[PDB]
């Protein structure tokens, strides 16, 4: 039968069995058993049955005709048979409207698990079994006009995960494909993060220039993305062949011009983006599974002239390409010759890889042709006892982890079996190598022996650890392994410089994690202090030894090991310290004010709250005393209620939250607010944040208090819970009800004076006008203290 054909073609693609791969859309209304609603045939120049055997999947992409047009039927029993003889299978393709509630089924079920599952298995049925294809591919564009609902993105996904438990690879029916297509990059595409994992391919659109030189830049970026979800040999690119009276924003010149001078322009392939896509490879992960064309039914027609780029369904421009006519499918054929004959295609053979055992394993996990091997990087394990030689594995040259496991019969491993990523900082596993006798890394910039394991090295006869960047200090981990490395020699042989080498070590610097001083301390000299130079200061290996000044760097380098000095002659402190360029010094003082600099000048007793940051987190904080100290002040005001105001009450206790997001302003330049600290503590300093502070929206200074007044309440035997609400108002704007205790009269971003040890437990501030016209704005106010 040709369902038992079709399983067995669809399990020849999902294992990789065609190498690379060509593909078509093409158009149900260019076949000509197509009708339109009117029961017209609309095109008969072409037909599918005439689809060769270059092409590996082709993708029934339908529009125009109608639902009972003679074509479904010609698909279903004759087209599908003919096709699957040559080795071909067929795709439905359908848009993400099927799926999200838009369009078609989905409009007839509701949006719950139970209707989402019923959704999926009705687009199955009548999508992919009663159409008698071998797949379904669900389309997922941009959506210009009318985007698309985060719940109807929620629910595509949903209903593309149940139909991927019905069809696909990890579905019940495994002879049926799975396809996304998609013009959307990675960080846009929330549907395909979620069902990359039951995915067989991916055909991502490049239609037209992708910018850059090569024209090619915004595929290389999105590969960069998409590796981290689904394989290379899963990755399918795109091009399209001319649409008939294609007008401006759908035509791509992915192919040839017309040339009046040469009729079979059209169909030839150099020069055109079709054949730089066809050559076109990933610069990691692998090689890609193939290229497909848009419109396969105009294979072969030349292009319009550039000169009728700008034509609209307005402004017509028609042109002799934009006529229909038959199709050989040339240019599908000659693309698919060009991608079979790439010779990177040519699997991995004894010539690179000599060890049969290493060949499988690599295979297995690397992928299997020669163009693989430059590409991956991922993990490589690489186990067993039948493995000899480790010739090749030179060819992974962007591999990110090798492990060896128990490589018994292993004699040698050298920089020249190893990829070049191991000279930038690849990370290697070695378990169990009773087998090696030379453990060569030398000149491999490796700033750890970390994963080694040196204990099972028992036949060691000669290693060579020179020219990498290790910390050989004494109390440096890599020390104790260097020592078993040279008692495993000892057993073997007479220790040599040339047989145990492990000089000219170049350490890289880093910053210290922590910093030892909690709490620092000045005297009183009347000079300035770096608190960068005195308390944050500092290198560190990668195993921890600090390193705090050049001096320090000076004995460091004069370490050695059996009198054999291990760091490199000229290696110098200005290549191994870290500069400090980015980093700031916050620092909040008694009465707290804030101030940004690395330097203080100890006149008086003081005490300092510490943040040092390195431009993106704080990566330090102490205490700092001058002299005595001071006693860390309060804001008394915070949460302060509000008990009267001439301008609006819920603006108004908005400056006494912690923020500067808000402001406090009245139809006027003249304003107060009254308030009241709940219980009576002492007050010796107070702050205003003026309107320029304003951080949810940018003020210009124009806008701040210029002149104001901070006032006690003059009775302090007054009950005013007792007087009303018209009385009390009226009474905490009569002004000879407060005494001024705080007089500002200077417009600055921040004003800061000092009180004379204010008791008292209700307060006034008074705005008595701006820096300008225009009402002026503030958004805290502080009242600073103890207790
Ligand atoms: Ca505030």
């Amino acid at each position: 039968t040709d369902q038992q054909v079709g399983a067995k073609l669809v399990q020849e693609i999902r294992e990789g069995k065609r190498g690379p791969l060509y593909a078509g859309y093409f158009r149900t209304w260019h076949d000509r058993a197509s009708t339109g609603i009117d029961g017209k045939q609309q095109h008969p120049e072409n037909t599918m049955a005439e689809v060769p055997k270059e092409v590996d999947i082709l993708f029934v992409f339908h529009d125009h005709t109608a639902s009972d047009s003679p074509f479904w039927s010609e698909l279903k029993d004759s087209y599908v048979h003919k096709l699957h003889q040559q080795g071909t299978a067929l795709v439905q393709t359908i848009g993400v409207n099927e799926l999200n509630g838009r369009t078609g089924l989905s409009k007839d079920y509701p949006d719950t698990p139970e209707g989402n599952k019923a959704l999926a298995a009705a687009i199955v049925k009548a999508f992919v079994t009663d159409r008698g294809v071998d797949g379904l591919d669900i389309d997922i564009e941009h959506e210009f006009t009318n985007k698309r609902t985060p719940e109807e993105d929620a629910r595509a996904l949903n209903v593309f995960k149940e139909i991927a438990q019905l069809i696909g690879k990890n579905g019940s029916d495994k002879s049926k494909l799975l396809i996304m297509d998609t013009t959307l990059s990675v960080e846009n595409n929330p549907i395909f993060k979620g069902i990359a994992e039951d995915l067989d391919y991916l055909l991502r659109q490049y239609y037209g220039s992708q910018g850059g030189e090569a024209e090619v830049d915004t595929i290389n970026s999105d590969w960069n993305q998409y590796q981290n979800y689904i394989d290379a040999s899963q990755f399918m690119i795109g091009f399209s062949f001319f649409e008939e009276s294609a007008s401006k924003g759908n035509l791509w010149f992915d192919v040839n011009e017309y040339d009046p001078n040469n009729p079979e322009k059209g169909k030839d392939i150099e020069g055109t983006r079709a054949k730089k896509y066809a050559e076109w490879q990933p610069s990691t992960g692998g090689l890609k599974a193939g290229i497909f064309s848009y419109a396969i039914d105009r294979d072969g027609v030349a292009h319009v002239p550039s000169t009728y780029k700008n034509r609209t369904s307005t402004n017509l421009q028609r042109h002799e390409v934009d006529n229909i006519s038959h199709t050989d499918y040339t240019v599908s054929r000659k693309l698919k010759t060009l991608m079979t004959e790439d010779k990177r295609y040519d699997v991995i053979d004894q010539k690179d890889i000599p060890d049969p055992a290493l060949r499988e394993q690599i295979i297995q996990q690397v992928g299997q042709y020669k163009g693989d091997l430059e590409r991956y990087n991922k993990t490589l394990v690489l186990t067993g006892d039948k493995i000899q030689n480790l010739k090749g594995l030179e060819k992974l040259s962007k591999l990110q982890k090798l492990e060896l496991r128990q490589l018994s019969n292993v004699k040698e491993i050298t920089p020249e079996l190893l990829p070049e990523s191991m000279k930038k900082d690849a990370e290697l596993v070695m378990v169990g190598m009773t087998g090696l006798e030379k453990l060569n890394l030398s000149g491999l910039n490796r700033q750890t022996l970390d994963g080694i394991d040196v204990n099972s090295i028992t036949h060691l006869t000669s290693f060579d650890i020179s020219h990498n960047s290790l910390d050989l200090s004494e109390k440096s981990e890599d020390r104790k392994l260097l020592m078993t490395l040279m008692e495993q020699v000892s057993n073997h042989q007479k220790i040599t410089v040339k047989n145990t080498a492990f000089e000219n070590q170049k350490p890289k610097g880093y910053y210290p994690q922590t910093y030892d001083t909690k709490e620092g301390h000045y005297d009183v000299d009347n000079a300035e202090h770096d608190i960068l130079t005195d308390f944050v200061f500092g290198t560190v290996t990668k195993r921890n030894t600090f390193i705090g000044d050049e001096e320090a760097f000076a004995i460091y380098k004069e370490g050695a090991v059996d009198g054999r000095q291990y760091v490199s002659k000229d290696y110098t402190y200005e290549a191994f310290r870290k500069d400090y360029k980015g980093y700031k010094v916050h620092l909040t003082a008694s009465n707290l004010g804030e101030t940004v600099t690395s330097k203080v000048t100890a006149t008086t007793d003081e005490t300092y709250l510490v943040d040092v940051s390195d431009g993106e987190k704080v990566v330090h904080h102490m205490k700092l005393n001058i002299g005595s100290g001071a006693i860390m002040m309060e804001n008394l005001a915070k949460g302060a209620k509000v008990i009267g105001t001439s301008g609006d009450f819920e603006q108004a206790k908005k400056i006494f939250d912690g923020e500067k997001s808000d402001r406090f302003f009245t139809w006027g330049q003249t304003n107060w607010i009254a308030f009241d600290l709940g219980e009576i503590n002492l007050a010796k300093e107070w702050r205003l944040f003026n309107a320029e502070t304003n951080t949810e929206i940018k003020t210009d200074s124009s806008l701040n208090v210029a002149k104001g007044r901070l006032q006690i309440l003059k009775d302090t035997t007054i009950d005013l819970e007792k007087m009303d609400i018209k009385n009390r108002k009226e009474y905490l704007s009569n002004d000879e009800n407060w005494t001024d205790v705080a007089q500002m009269d200077d417009a600055k971003a921040i004003f800061n004076s000092k009180l004379s040890n204010v008791l008292s437990r209700y307060w006034r501030f008074c705005v008595d006008g701006g820096a300008s016209s225009y009402y002026p704005q503030y958004t805290e106010l502080q009242i600073l203290g103890q207790r």
